[PDB]
């Protein structure tokens, strides 16, 4: 394999010192499928390294999703457009990236309403959610009881529609339709 496409871990751990706790949570969520059981970003990166999934493209996509254009420039010499050329070319899935982005378009009041909608749909979720739960944590909670998955996000779309955020609802409906079409007629990132 070409080592050029694999940044060294030390270079990465140093990069991590630039992210705060919220950003760490978002990255851990992005690595949920590939790095199971991990609780720290360091663990997730090590797991990805072991699988040779921690490529230049993967890191660039992570930084782009986190909107850290400062780090894309300083660490990879890439402008926003340069980074966009790499989107969809790593292990990262459109499902996970979309969920992170939608979460960043919600304010605390909207997030609170969504958590309440979820607990009303399934009261069992109350023990997995609190007033400090982030959107990505709400998504994982829904996934863990089978309400949503990478192939089905209509429950979340419905919740967003109830919130009157038809714009976010539409992004999820369109994603589900795109994923369905890809699976059915192509047998995504």
């Amino acid at each position: 394999s070409d080592s050029k496409e694999v940044p060294s871990l030390p270079f990465l751990r140093h990069l991590l010192e630039e992210l705060d706790s919220h950003e760490d949570s978002l990255l851990l969520f992005l690595c949920h499928d590939a790095a199971p059981g991990c609780t720290t970003v360091t663990q997730a990166l090590c797991s990805l390294s072991q699988q040779r999934k921690l490529t230049l493209a993967a890191l660039v996509e992570m930084l782009y999703v986190l909107q850290r254009m400062d780090l894309l420039k300083s660490r990879f010499g890439l402008s926003k457009e340069g980074a966009e050329q790499l989107l969809g070319t790593s292990f990262l899935t459109r499902y996970r990236k979309l969920m992170v982005c939608v979460g960043e378009e919600l304010d605390s009041s909207e997030l609170r309403a969504l958590r309440l909608f979820a607990c009303n749909l399934n009261p069992s979720l109350s023990t997995a959610l609190s007033e400090s739960s982030r959107f990505v944590e709400l998504v994982l909670a829904l996934e863990n009881v089978g309400l949503v998955s990478p192939s089905s996000v209509s429950v979340l779309a419905d919740m967003l529609r109830t919130l009157r955020r038809l714009d976010l609802c539409q992004q999820l409906v369109e994603y589900e339709q795109q994923e369905q079409a890809r699976y059915r007629y192509c047998l995504h990132h």
